[PDB]
Formats: C-alpha cells, sequence, structure tokens
C-alpha cells in the first residue's frame, strides 16, 4: 500500500539498526550477573542499545533496574503497549555462519535473534519512528516495553509492572497473561443469613417470602414481598404508594386473606454497571425497613440497607476502588431471596479492575459481617486479564495484516522484516493517530 513504500524509504536505516542489535551477544548469563546486569552483560547491552537509538531519534526512555524498560512516544491518556525482548538463546549446534556477526544477504539477514525477537523489535520501533518523522498528531501514548529476562512472562506481578504503568491496550505475542488492560475481573458470592429459631411477640408484619432477580449478573427489575399483616392494612398500602412515588417507581399492592403482596418494578441493565439501572429488590427492602417486622425479616432488611442499598460501587462493603482508566469496583446484587425456613440470601456480582485487592477486602468484610449472623459463600473468582483476540490493537494488526499479503542458522527475510514494519505501521497509525 502507501504504507509499504513509506517503509521502503527507511530500508537501510532499519537494516543498520537491526544489524547493530543482532551483533550483541545478548545471551543470558546468570553466573556473571550483577546488579548492573541482572541477567548478564549481553542483555544489558542490548537493552542499552535500544535506549541509544531512541535518544538518537529523540524519544524519552525509562529503565527499570536494568532488566526491562520502555521507549515512550505519543500523546494522550491511553497507552498502547508493544512488548518485546532483546535477550536471545545460545547459538550452539552447527551454524554455517557466525551467529552474533550478522550476515546480510541479497534477500535475507542471518543471525540469532533475527526471528525472536530482535527483528520484530526493530520493525515495531521503526513503525513508531516513521510515524514520528511525519510529525503526526498523536492521540495515544505508546510504550515499547522491552525485556531481557526470559524467566518472566510480563505479569502484573513481575518486575516491570510492580511499578510501571499498565498499557490500556496492546500486543504481547509470547505471553499468556501480560499485564495489559483487557477483561474486568469478576466474582460472585452469596451473603447468607443464619436462621434465628428463637421466640418473639407477634409482629405488626411478618415477611413470608421475598424474591427478586435470578442467578445472572443483571440488575433485577422485579421484586415481590408477601407479608402477613397483624392489624389493619390501609396504612401500609398508603405508605407503599407514597414510597413508590417518592422514589419514582412503578409498583403495586395486592391483598388477599391477610397476606399483603408488594410488587416493585425496576430497570434491568447489565450488572457490569449497575448505577445505570434500578434495583427493584433493594428498593423493596428499603421500604420494608420502615416497618415493624419479625426478627429475622428485620435483620435481613437491615442488612440490605447497611451494606447493599444505594451502593453500586462497593462503597458500603468497604470496597470502593477507583482506577484512572480501567474503571471502578462494581457491586451488583443480582438475586435476593427470603423465606421462613431458609431465611435470607443475597447474590453478589463484584467486578474489579486490576489491581484491587480482592481477597483482603473479602476477608475484612467476611468478618465485619459475623456479628450480624451473615456468612460469605464464595463463588467463582475470575481475575482481570487480557484477551488477545478482544484487543483493539491486536485486531488492527490482523486487519493491517490482511490488507497486506532456537533453530540453527536462524534468519529473517528482508521482505518479512519490512512488511512487519508496514503492518505495525498501519495498525499503529489507524489506532493512535
Amino acid at each position: 500500500s502507501m504504507w509499504k513504500e513509506k517503509v521502503q524509504q527507511y530500508e537501510d536505516q532499519i537494516i543498520n539498526d537491526l544489524k547493530g542489535l543482532l551483533a550483541i551477544e545478548s545471551v543470558r548469563d546468570d553466573a556473571k550477573a550483577s546488579e548492573d546486569a541482572p541477567v548478564g552483560p549481553g542483555p544489558r547491552k542490548a537493552l542499552d542499545y535500544m535506549y541509544e537509538i531512541a535518544h538518537r531519534d529523540g524519544f524519552t526512555t525509562h529503565d527499570v533496574d536494568h532488566i526491562a524498560g520502555r521507549i515512550e512516544a505519543g500523546k494522550g491518556n491511553d497507552v498502547l503497549g508493544i512488548l518485546c525482548h532483546v535477550d536471545v538463546v545460545p547459538a550452539g549446534d552447527g551454524w554455517d555462519s557466525n551467529p552474533f556477526e550478522p550476515v546480510v544477504t541479497e534477500d535475507a539477514i542471518i543471525a540469532r535473534g533475527t526471528l525472536d525477537d530482535k527483528g520484530p523489535t526493530i520493525a515495531a520501533y521503526y513503525a513508531i519512528k516513521i510515524l514520528e518523522d511525519m510529525n503526526v498528531d498523536w492521540k495515544k501514548r505508546i510504550h515499547m516495553i522491552i525485556g531481557t529476562d526470559e524467566e518472566s512472562d510480563w505479569k502484573c506481578t513481575d518486575r516491570y509492572f510492580k511499578t510501571e504503568e499498565m498499557p490500556t491496550l496492546g500486543f504481547a505475542p509470547d505471553a499468556e497473561f501480560p499485564c495489559i488492560h483487557g477483561e474486568k475481573g469478576i466474582t460472585t458470592f452469596d451473603l447468607v443469613q443464619n436462621k434465628l429459631t428463637e421466640d418473639q411477640d407477634e409482629p405488626d408484619y411478618e415477611l413470608i417470602t421475598f424474591k427478586s432477580g435470578e442467578r445472572y449478573n443483571m440488575v433485577p427489575d422485579h421484586a415481590e414481598a408477601r407479608v402477613l399483616v397483624k392489624e389493619n392494612m390501609t396504612d401500609v398500602i398508603q405508605d407503599f404508594e407514597y414510597f413508590l412515588e417518592q422514589n419514582h417507581l412503578q409498583g403495586d399492592s395486592t391483598v388477599d386473606s391477610g397476606i399483603l403482596v408488594l410488587t416493585v418494578e425496576g430497570k434491568a441493565v447489565h450488572g457490569m454497571d449497575p448505577s445505570i439501572g434500578v434495583n427493584a429488590g433493594l428498593y423493596l427492602l428499603k421500604f420494608l425497613a420502615s416497618l415493624n417486622l419479625d426478627n429475622n425479616a428485620q435483620a435481613f432488611v437491615a442488612f440490605s440497607n447497611r451494606y447493599l442499598f444505594n451502593s453500586d460501587f462497593g462503597e458500603k462493603m468497604g470496597m470502593k476502588f477507583h482506577t484512572d482508566v480501567m474503571g471502578d469496583v462494581t457491586t451488583n446484587i443480582g438475586v435476593i431471596t427470603y423465606d421462613n425456613e431458609n431465611a435470607g440470601l443475597f447474590g453478589i456480582n463484584l467486578a474489579y479492575p486490576e489491581g484491587f485487592e480482592f481477597e483482603k477486602a473479602m476477608d475484612r468484610f467476611a468478618n465485619e459481617i459475623q456479628q450480624y449472623g451473615f456468612e460469605v459463600k464464595l463463588g467463582k473468582v475470575q481475575p482481570p486479564h487480557y484477551v488477545d483476540k478482544n484487543d483493539p490493537f491486536v485486531q488492527k494488526l490482523v486487519t493491517a495484516y490482511r490488507n497486506q499479503t532456537h533453530q540453527k542458522n536462524e534468519y529473517i527475510t528482508k521482505k518479512q522484516l519490512f512488511n512487519a514494519t508496514s503492518i505495525y505501521l498501519e495498525a499503529i497509525y489507524s489506532l493512535c493517530v
């Protein structure tokens, strides 16, 4: 395309830069490591080499303990990350050429690291340099993140991500769980009430059943309470209507034979953002809170009100947590049930960004709850993670690709190399410009 010519104007500089990087015997050497070169002198030089060309070309860089680092470009809130590495495996068995003296041929360039990774690392960097030469007007920051330690897999756990910013999206071809934003974390768990089989006076109201929602991460738009009314009913009915209008709610009340049936409609919406909908079940419990109920029903209504009502962002559970780009901890109450025999239950869906402290928070709350006769039953934990095929950059790469088109004696084709730059080039452009 136009992209392809563009690169062709940088052919010699790409080759030169590449040669320079292949010529470094950046092989792991644990026995000669130091604090200055934690995996040995080679990889350290290869990482330094990258910072030099970055500087030569005017990019800011940032080093992390001389094991990994980044070359920075672009402008804006979002950060696209491209993760690569400059360490290389040993050459070893029967090379027809010097593995760390690159030979550039007519069609091809021959050396260790041509394929993994030095070639793609250079392609990526040149896509960025080319775009920069255009003096193009960026809308995203780009972090070319460069590692040296084969032992790490780019986890939010590993040395770089302990302290450096997490890319909001990106490409990390060789890691299964890179620290890149992707999928919100998500769990479920039940809050279960301990039944209280004790003795008490007859109550103005006995809650017989309550049901709202189902076991989906949706905001329930329907709730029903069936209540035994000791004395008269005109007051409760009148108050329910008032409550419905004060809260701008559709709902309704039905009587038969001493049983009052209270019904509240809400607004279903996905549980991944509950603030947007209206939880019928929580609203109905909110109203029950004003009544003299039997003990168990009253503790159950009370619990909803202390921890649940009007707390879409985990606030009343001690779990508010805000992320600069990745969103907030979110709590949807998808299911609420109650009956005489089993007492009460609340099903919670809790969505979190990396890296909210999940189990620590649970434990704290798990205990706070003890005093109220409520326990936590843990559902499935699905931690935040990156999904390569959902990633908007990986996708532009596949599109850009479509638009265009440990061995011995490893080599890379000139054409493979320039094409790789064209495709990085197109994709990065479309996405950050």
